[PDB]
RNA sequence: AACGUUAUCUAUAACACUACU
RNA sequence: AUAGAUAACGUU
């Protein structure tokens, strides 16, 4: 803070030019940070601030009476001291990331002060305060000091110092002397990881080819560089500098040529237009016709939607039996002849139950009841069909196939020709997407669908989502609620819901369907039925629709035929076969449909809901690859069309491959085709917003929001943000796993082998200068690598140690996560038995046998075979790099949502570890590189983009102004503007084609050869590794060989056979394709070096052009974002852009990369990078993806955790900028999906609303199948604790006393003991009982001082148990060993004893090979791990969870245990039993205290959230103008544990604080703290009692129970001992947030309303100083409230009040007002009797005081009161004072929006009441123009005349000093935009003058609005009319419109000087006769003045209504 | 499958819908 | 620089 110091340091940086003083200024910056932290800490702690006070001075201070010069005081200077309770404390402020400085300072101070403490007879306590800059976590060594001050609420931001340090580094980064000076140490290397190098590497054939490739000098340089040793040489850069100097000539020559190329460049770049697009489309259609088989028949189409629908019949019934009878009767009465009419009639006769409906119902209920009585399914009781009429009924809605009632030939025809059950090169058949007839048919189909579906439902729209979230959504936005109502009312919603429910029924009944039975499924609709035919898995079904009259059904091209029948027509759909995944997608479809509709329609009146519905119903239900082939390429086509420069034409001609098998696909293809042209047309209609820079931050930025762009998928006008949403969202409509393994595997192999062939036949040369494809310029690459390595190793000097520490190089193999997971891995060897396949090995000889096992099992096998050991991992990595000669790889399909899947490669363990080592080296190198982005954690790339955009905008504006100063001065001529400099902002968004396949691997070798921090032996070993790796062999998967060997017709041009010697071997040698994803960091790094070369080229070219350039290149892996800002005046921008693109391509090709010009594009402003956008400084993301993933897959273990998993996605959507109403929509959809999973919808069987005392499902807790209910900040912050938390806040608000109602949460939670339990309502009582007994433990006490937090306790209560099969588990070697141990006598008890001996292994990774083996063996005991190990189908789990809803699935024994002191139980019975049990329980005030203490008081985050909810106050709303990213601050600043939690647990397992890698004293402190926590929570005692009681109950030691209890104990300990986790969570907020309170305020204000956001401030200080698991019983202070109040008062008095009356006004407001319900006199008393008095010098001086000591302290911070009096005799400011002749002392500014928190008696000055001015909203702005252009309505609030004559005298009591006004200037750049900023206005513009102009203008307007009589306003008749109206308004009930009219007419009379008559106004004597009053008001000629007509007429209507209602 | 994350759960061991319609 | 399981996003 202290921004004055900020521009002081900025000026110092600007004037800085020497590296020898850069060190000094950096030290000064660090000292400034130190003293700023010290000042803030002292202010927080309410103590005096000192700075290095001498120790003798404090000795004298504490003991003045003792003589000096007798005890030798040490020369140490403590930062501060505190003497209380006869104890002295030494305080020092430290700002570091580690505690080394703190611990050494502690030791020194302690040792020095022991003797003084001994002699002075007073103990000395050393307190060291440490604050970590990146995360503001607090560290206090002394516990006694923490006891003295329980609450510490320090919260500050170091971002200013970080920015200044960044500026310093960028200003001096190139300076080598500066780099070596500021180095924190020297370059050192640890012991080499290996003792000997690899001598056989030099004879490797790959290295021979390498050597032959380079010319002789390069070979020599390489071979000496690989032998260079940094340790041996006197300088580590010697070889680097030598190589750089050698290559400097060639590098400079190439740079000079590339720069001088700019003149040759022409102005014709690759901008797209209609000609290119048309030619590309023609080429595309020609190519498609060549490849795909085009059809022109409508009958050849495939079903766009696998469904047919019809309206429901209200005339009929709804019972299931009646529906079945109606369906049978309809099927039995088919009229006409057709192919399958006889079969359908036979089916109708086949299920004819006759009139025996009751007997059939009895049978089905009996069977159902028998089934719903067992955990497992019933065996050995074979079912038998029962003959009811002519139907052999086997189960409810199931019918046996009776051959008697069906003809055999008809049966075979129906099953084969139609049903397809039982059946036995061409091209894919697609419809002509460009044929006019096909498009006409598509248009007709869509119009018919819209016509049928748009009809009203005819039924009430009541449903679960609306009922349970209407209030929340409507409060969020009324428009969204109305749109949802329109969605629900239409026929589209009914159709989609019926389809979903019917498809769910189909899925349910298809499980138990046999091969000779058929099922019937019904939905809510009485006309829609589904028939499910026998199956084997796949689901085969047909849809049947009964309708009164034909051609009235929704036919998405899937209707097989319509036939006449009784009471109308029956429509049969074609037989549909589907997979379970698509089945579940259809089931979940309604959520996707509703979300898509709401997202598309959100805030867009020009769009029509019908078109959005029509498009969404096809997008959501599209489960075919046809729409997949369209959604993906559309993004690139439309973006390139909108882009400034892109090669869209090629893309269309040789990439866009449409696959249109449906008419909807043709429609969407036409939509995309039109969108391309229309996007090219409208690219110039994008307009940027006006940047409101602040000279220290950028606010109100981004891109203007106006709808001019035509919408793509439907007619309408959309905003650019909405345009991007329409472009990008459809990609997320796709479904993953739509590829069939056969074809996708074949295509992946084809692509890989084709790339291999291309690289073998053509690519033979490695180094070239002409930029050959797949070639690298050697010289340039070497020079760039040398420069980048030098810079990186100069940045940090201990790189090798950091690499070893962070990547666990020293620790064991078992301590690395990636080596112990359960991912797939490959094993090679003689594995004949396990795989058994025989035909493959027999026919095909050369089979490199392989198997796919798990990583952890492979590691266990390797450890068992003694191949690997517990030695440091890196040594074993080197040993394996030498030993492992051969590498093998396999591949499979990722199953992504793209048109073509991305192949995924799996390698062996040895390759995994060696690649891990190399890639971690590269990653730790890249972490220092600013350009590298993978180093930045996830979601921080958005922040990087925002920072780059804002800094480049700043550079552009500054450079433009600086260059055009002279021209602007000359202007205030057209030729001068012509010759003035111009700006150009360009954004290149690029990706690289075939990043892994097409790459010169040799270029990485040099990156290792020139590496300094590697010893020559390590270099040799790594190079031998890569030489072996380039000889990798990819193994064809066994399935590919299976389906290739079973063709019987050889392929014409089989590349696989050619590479496999006609399938004679299953291994293919791959050389130049380093596998997909193996070397991300390495590749990325090299690309960053290439971007650095490009940056140098551009800078050199601009120097030749004599201009300014700023280039920012961001490189993730292959996706590159390059931003260029060029200011120059030589030639037009087109030549510059063409040159930039050409040289970008050249540089990208230089380093062996290849820019995908098809997907690479150029934009003026929009910067897309890894799916993150930055329109213009404004971050943006397509949050629709997270919204659509709300109904994704989940664990399906139980309702609560699935609700949690989907709320997770809802939260993630919120974090990306989703509006609150859409967030509620997503949450509601998630709740609906979870409810539908377990049949919990309202009215259904498992609906628990009836069984609980709840008005609606909101009252039921989440764990009891309730619904979420909390404000958005609650869910987004605490993560599902929001339910209980919000319930408790509601309780506090409802039941706390009025006096403490508005106090802090701590005061209320302490006063809770005074509640009357008899008042609580049942619902509340039930919820409190559930919290107290089901969640908490009864043994806890309200007097506890430390307790477990909600994070350390579970929440799930009801969890079904499924008797799942064991699985195969055969390939698992570790499983075989575990089974042998299990069969071994007494092995398990020995393993359990070992685990008890080291219990920390239960919750922490083992650090030893034996420990890892024991943990792996023990992990098999848990059935969950064994079940998860085998492959599973999420759809199968979902279906089984649906099916087992009614079976006893809840084990009530566990739920009973939770309360004091039979088998499985159903959900409904569980609810009944739980209510019966909780009825017997009881509550008391102590129980409520326990609940509140254990739920709220534990976590400081909970306290902060409760406070920010209770004390929130919302200010003036305003539209969201500029977004900005911000990370969430840590809510737990205090840290009680220092070591890592795993280390602390390891130490606590024993009692030895001294463990490996453990600091002794710090470890002892941590162990003491953990022991205190354990003994205070009684957790050890509770565990011991539990295990003892269980042992007594069983009679023998249930050892597994002991293991589980130990696991729970250590888990709770681990979660308590958690330090800061440094989670990276980014939120898009309307403003920048630095502190925690600012972040909370922005979050609260952003998530309340869609249209606008609010400014939120709190009545009291929300934060609380406490630890994670310690109850807090003390509130905070009020110092910050006083600070805010007095800052606001002083600044308001100075800015808006006349100087003469300022002191009197301040005295009065101190006298009687109060701020935030706190008397301002109390605040003045607090500030006066406080040590923070130097911040209020002017305020004190305006009341005298200051005791002559404040001046002394102020002088010490950087002089007599008598001087001050004369100096400030002139200056009348209340916040600004001048202590010296020029020295100025001021008070920090504050936002005026908090001013609403003031109240008191009115302050009447003249005709103005300043109290309303504080209470006002509009007139608090600082801009003169804003004040002068207000409305009379806002000013009207200030009118209090009581006998004034003129306006001027009353207005005299207003500030006459000139204020600031905002003015703007044009930027004159390629993207044209304005710049608005505030500056000091001249004298003639003041608050007085602004008020005068506003009042005169508004009074004239309102006067001419009320000139009723033609004579004039002052005419006697108009005066009489005004007297009449004032009499009327005074007599009748006061109205706000009446008051504003009265004030306006009164001020008009004041302006005309008629007030004396105004105060003489009365009821006219010529007029209580109300009838003639009505006559007169009805006679009033309401004028049509555009501003005033509305209020006048509304006033007239209100008055006439009131007078009518009066009588 | 590698990565970069983010958030959720931590048990000893033959049948759904059947609806405001 | 928790483990296990699951899910989602982005890159390869
Ligand atoms: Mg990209
Ligand atoms: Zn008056």
């Amino acid at each position: 803070m202290d921004y004055q110091e900020y521009q002081q340091f900025l000026a110092r940086i600007n004037t800085a030019r020497d590296a020898c003083v850069a060190k000094d200024i950096d030290v000064d910056l660090l000292m400034a940070r130190k003293d700023y932290f010290g000042r803030e800490l002292c202010k927080s702690l309410n103590i005096e601030y000192r700075n290095d006070v001498p120790f003798i001075d404090i000795i004298l201070d504490i003991r003045p009476e003792v003589d000096p010069l007798t005890i030798d005081a040490p020369h140490i200077t403590p930062d501060n001291y505190l003497y209380i309770n006869n104890v002295l404390y030494i305080i020092d402020y430290k700002v570091s990331v580690s505690n080394e400085s703190s611990v050494i300072t502690y030791d020194k101070y302690y040792e020095l002060t022991r003797d003084i403490s001994d002699r002075l007879s007073i103990p000395i306590e050393i307190v060291i305060i440490r604050i970590d800059p990146v995360s503001r976590d607090l560290h206090i060594n002394s516990d006694r000091f923490k006891e003295l001050y329980p609450t510490i609420v320090v919260d500050i931001n170091f971002n200013q110092f970080f920015d200044l340090k960044q500026l310093l580094y960028e200003k001096f980064g190139d300076d080598e002397e500066f780099l070596l000076k500021v180095a924190h140490g020297d370059f050192t290397l640890t012991a080499p990881w290996c003792k000997t190098g690899c001598p056989e590497f030099w004879k490797h054939p790959i290295y021979k080819e390498f050597k032959m490739s380079m010319p002789v000098p390069e070979r020599r340089l390489f071979e000496e560089s690989v032998k260079f040793n940094a340790y041996e040489s006197e300088r580590w850069n010697t070889n680097l500098v030598k190589i750089r100097e050698y290559t400097k000539k060639d590098y400079s020559e190439h740079i000079s040529k590339s720069a001088k190329n700019i003149f040759l460049a022409s102005g014709f770049y690759k901008q797209p237009n209609k000609n290119e697009i048309s030619e590309g489309w023609t080429l595309m259609v020609e190519r498609v016709q060549d490849q795909r088989e085009i059809s022109k028949s409508l009958h050849d189409q495939k079903p766009s939607i696998h469904f047919i629908w019809g309206a429901h019949n209200p005339g009929n019934s709804n019972n299931a039996t009646f529906k079945l009878i109606l369906l049978s009767k309809s099927l039995q009465s088919i009229k006409g002849i057709s192919t399958y009419t006889e079969a359908f009639k036979s089916l109708g006769k086949m299920m004819d139950i006759g009139d025996k409906a009751i007997e059939y119902e009895e049978f089905c209920m009996s069977l159902k009841s028998k089934a719903r009585s067992s955990w497992k399914q019933i065996m050995n009781k074979k079912l038998e069909p029962k003959q009811i009429n002519n139907a052999l009924v086997l189960w409810e809605q199931q019918f046996m196939i009776n051959n008697d009632l069906i003809d055999k030939s008809e049966k075979l025809k129906l099953f084969k020709n139609f049903c397809g059950i039982g059946k036995h090169v061409s091209k894919p058949k697609i419809l002509d997407f460009d044929d006019a007839n096909m498009y006409l048919a598509s248009l007709t189909m869509m119009e018919q669908s819209k016509k049928i579906l748009s009809k009203s439902n005819g039924l009430k729209p009541d449903n679960f989502i609306l009922n349970e979230f209407g209030s929340r959504i409507k409060d969020a936005n009324k428009e969204t609620y109305d749109n949802m109502h329109k969605i629900f009312e239409t026929g589209y919603w009914q159709c989609i819901s019926d389809f979903s429910t019917l498809m769910k029924n189909i899925l349910s009944v298809s499980q138990y369907n046999r091969h000779n039975t058929f099922r019937i499924a019904m939905c809510a609709n009485n006309n829609v039925f589904a028939i499910v035919f026998p199956s084997a898995a796949t689901v085969v079904y047909s849809i049947i629709v009964l309708h009164k009259e034909e051609e009235n059904i929704f036919n998405p091209g899937c209707l097989h035929g319509t036939f006449k029948c009784m009471n109308g027509y029956i429509s049969i759909s074609r037989a549909i076969r589907l997979d379970k995944e698509r089945c579940q997608r259809i089931v979940s479809s309604p959520g996707l449909f509703l979300t898509t509709c709401l997202l598309f329609k959100h805030d867009n009146p020009t769009l029509v809901m019908s078109d959005i519905m029509n498009f969404s119903i096809y997008t959501s239900l599209s489960i075919t690859k046809s729409v997949l082939s369209l959604t993906e390429p559309a993004r690139y086509m439309i973006m390139n069309s909108l882009a400034i420069s892109s090669n869209v034409k090629d893309y269309i001609a040789e990439k866009f491959s449409p696959y249109t098998k449906t008419l909807f696909s043709v429609y969407m293809t036409r939509l995309i085709k039109n969108a391309c042209f229309d996007a090219y047309d409208q690219r110039q209609r994008v307009q940027l917003r006006d940047i409101y820079l602040s000279d220290y931050d950028i606010t109100q930025k981004g891109i203007k929001d106006n709808r001019e762009l035509t919408s793509i998928w439907f007619p309408g006008s959309v905003t650019l943000k909405e345009y991007l949403t329409q472009i990008y969202l459809p990609f997320y409509f796709n479904a993953k796993g739509l590829h069939e393994k056969h074809h996708v595997m074949v295509d992946l192999a084809k692509t890989i082998l084709e790339i291999e062939c291309e690289q073998r036949e053509n690519i033979k040369e490695i180094w070239s200068t002409n930029c050959t494809k797949q070639t690298v310029n050697l010289k340039i690459l070497i020079h760039s690598l040398c420069k980048n390595l030098l810079a990186d190793t100069s940045r940090h000097n201990h790189l090798r140690n950091r690499i070893e520490n962070r990547n666990n190089f020293r620790r064991s193999i078992t301590t690395i996560s990636t080596f112990t997971s359960s991912k797939s891995c490959l094993k090679i060897g003689d594995f004949r038995k396990e795989k058994e396949y025989e035909m493959l090995r027999n026919a095909m000889p050369n089979y490199t046998d392989y198997i796919s096992t798990k990583v952890f099992d492979r590691l266990y096998e390797l450890l068992d075979k003694k191949v690997l050991t517990d030695k440091p991992v890196i040594e074993q990595i080197m040993d394996m790099m030498i030993d492992h000669k051969k590498f093998y790889f396999t591949f499979f399909n990722k199953g992504q949502k793209t048109s073509k899947d991305r192949e995924i490669f799996v390698g062996e363990y040895e390759a995994k570890m060696c690649m891990y080592a190399v890639e971690r080296i590269a990653k730790e190198r890249c972490k220092l590189n600013p350009d590298e982005m993978i180093s930045e954690p996830g979601d921080g790339k958005l922040k990087v983009l925002e920072q780059k955009s804002e800094q480049e905008i700043r550079f552009l504006v500054e450079t433009t102004r600086q260059k055009n100063r002279e021209i602007d001065e000359a202007i205030e001529i057209e030729k001068l503007s012509l010759g003035k400099a111009k700006g150009l902002k360009m954004e290149i968004n690029a990706d690289m084609s075939k990043w892994s396949a097409q790459d010169v691997f040799y270029k990485y070798f040099w990156l290792i050869a020139l590496d300094p921090i590697l010893y020559p032996q390590e270099k040799e070993r790594i190079l031998y590794f890569m030489c072996n790796y380039m000889d990798k062999e990819l193994i064809l998967p066994d399935e590919l060989l299976f389906n290739l060997l079973d063709q019987k017709v050889a392929y014409q041009n089989d590349i696989i056979a050619t590479m496999t010697n006609q399938l004679n071997s299953n291994t293919v040698l791959i050389k130049r394709n380093w596998l997909q994803g193996n070397f991300n960091y390495t590749s990325s790094y090299v690309h960053s070096c290439a971007m650095s070369v490009y940056k140098e080229i551009l800078k050199e070219a601009i120097t030749l052009l004599d201009g300014s350039i700023l280039v920012n290149s961001l490189v993730h892996s292959d996706d590159n974002q390059t931003s260029i800002t060029i200011v120059q005046d030589k030639m037009e921008n087109d030549k510059i852009i063409d040159f930039a693109m050409k040289e970008f391509e050249r540089a990208c090709l230089t380093f062996g990369c290849q820019a995908n010009m098809k997907k690479t594009y150029v934009t003026n402003c929009i910067k897309e990078f890894v799916s993150l956008f930055n329109l213009y400084g404004e971050p943006f993301s397509i949050y629709g993806r997270f919204l659509l993933t709300s109904v994704g897959d989940c664990a399906y273990i139980g309702p609560y955790e699935d609700l949690a998993s989907r709320i997770s996605s809802a939260q993630t959507a919120i974090k990306h900028g989703c509006p609150p109403s859409l967030a509620w929509v997503s949450i509601a959809i998630s709740h609906w999906m979870t409810s539908l999973t377990y049949n919990m919808l309202p009215g259904q069987s498992n609906d628990p609303i009836d069984y609980f005392p709840a008005e609606n499902r909101k009252d039921i807790p989440i764990e009891l199948n309730g619904v979420l209910d909390a404000p958005l900040s609650m869910i987004s912050t605490v993560g599902l604790e929001s339910g209980n938390l919000y319930f408790l806040i509601k309780l506090l608000s409802k039941y706390t006393p009025v006096m403490q109602k508005r106090e802090s949460v701590v005061n209320q939670i302490a006063e809770v003991k005074n509640w009357k339990v008899e008042d609580l309502t049942d619902n509340e009582i039930f919820r409190l009982k559930i919290l107290r007994y089901l969640v908490l433990d009864a043994e806890m006490d309200p007097s506890d001082i430390m307790g477990e937090t909600s994070d350390m306790r579970g929440r799930s209560i009801l969890t079904p148990r499924k008797f799942t099969t064991a699985g195969s588990l055969r390939k698992l070697y570790s499983f075989s060993k575990y089974q042998d141990r299990l069969s071994s006598p007494g092995g398990m008890v020995e393993l359990f004893t070992y685990l008890l001996e080291k219990p920390e292994l239960l919750v922490t990774k083992g650090e030893d090979m034996k420990d890892y083996m024991e943990s792996v063996i023990f992990r098999y005991n848990s059935k969950r791990f064994k079940e998860s190990l085998s492959i599973q189908n999420p759809a199968q789990l979902f279906i089984e969870q649906i099916l087992f809803s009614h079976k006893p699935v809840i084990d009530f024994s566990g739920i009973r245990d939770k309360y004091i002191n039979l088998g499985k139980v159903t959900f409904t019975e569980a609810y009944r039993l739980l209510m019966r049990d909780l009825s017997s329980l009881e509550l008391t005030n102590d129980d409520i205290q326990v609940i509140y203490s254990y739920i709220i008081l534990n976590d400081p985050m909970m306290i902060t959230i409760a406070n920010t909810h209770i004390l929130s106050i919302y200010g003036s709303p305003q539209r969201r103008m500029g977004m900005s990213c911000s990370t969430m601050p840590e809510f737990r600043n205090l840290k009680l544990i220092h070591h890592s939690p795993a280390l602390v647990l390891r130490a606590y397992s024993k009692n030895n604080p001294d463990i490996q890698g453990a600091d002794p004293t710090e470890m002892a402190r941590d162990l003491v703290h953990l022991k205190e926590f354990v003994e205070n929570t009684n957790l050890e005692e509770k565990m011991k009692v539990r295990i003892a009681m269980n042992e007594a109950e069983k009679g023998q030691r249930d050892i597994v129970f002991e293991l589980k209890e130990m696991t729970r104990f250590y888990q709770v300990c681990y979660e308590y001992v958690k330090s800061t986790e440094h989670k990276i969570k980014v939120f898009i907020l309307p403003a920048k947030s630095y502190t925690t309170t600012d972040f909370c305020s922005l979050m609260q204000g952003n998530l309340i309303k869609d249209k606008e956001w609010y400014t939120v401030h709190y009545l009291k200080q929300i934060l609380s100083g406490g630890h994670k698991a310690i109850m807090q019983h003390n509130a905070t202070s009020e110092q910050n409230i006083a600070f805010e109040c007095f800052k606001l008062i002083t600044h308001f008095a100075d800015s808006f009040i006349d100087s003469l009356s300022r002191s009197a006004f301040l005295q009065l407001i101190i006298d009687e007002f109060s701020y935030k319900d706190v008397k301002v006199s109390k605040l003045y008393d607090i500030i006066k009797n406080g040590y923070n008095r130097t911040d209020f010098i002017p305020l004190l001086f305006r009341t005298g005081d200051l005791r002559q000591a404040d001046l002394d302290k102020y002088d010490a911070m950087k002089i007599l009161i008598r001087s001050l009096d004369y100096l400030n005799n002139d200056i009348f400011s209340l916040s600004r004072i001048k202590v010296g002749l020029d020295e100025f002392a001021t008070i920090k500014k504050a936002h005026f929006s908090k001013m609403v928190s003031f109240e008191g008696p009115p302050i009447k000055t003249g005709l103005l009441d300043l109290t309303e001015l504080m209470k006002s909203q509009d007139l608090l702005n600082l801009n003169y123009d804003n004040i002068r252009n207000s409305n009379l309505i806002s000013f009207s609030k200030l009118i209090c005349c009581e006998g004034s004559d003129n306006i001027n005298d009353g207005l005299e009591f207003l500030s006459d000093d000139p204020m600031n006004f905002t003015e703007g200037e044009a930027i004159h750049s390629t993207p044209i935009f304005n710049i608005y900023y505030s500056k000091r206005g001249e004298r003639h513009m003041t608050y007085r003058n602004a008020i005068k102009l506003l009042i005169e203008r508004e009074t004239k307007i309102f006067e001419e609005a009320f000139t009723f009589s033609e004579n004039g306003f002052i005419s006697p008749e108009n005066l009489g009319c005004l007297e009449a109206v004032v009499s009327l308004i005074k007599l009748l009930k006061t109205n706000e419109w009446s008051t504003v009219i009265d004030k306006c007419i009164h001020i008009c009379l004041i302006k005309n000087g008629m007030d004396h008559m105004y105060h003489s106004f009365d009821v006219p004597k010529c007029f209580i006769n109300w009838v003639m009053f009505r006559e007169f008001i009805n006679s009033l000629p309401g004028t049509d003045i555009p501003p005033w007509n509305v209020m006048t007429e509304n006033f007239k209507k209100k008055c006439i209504a009131l007078i009518n209602s009066k009588f």
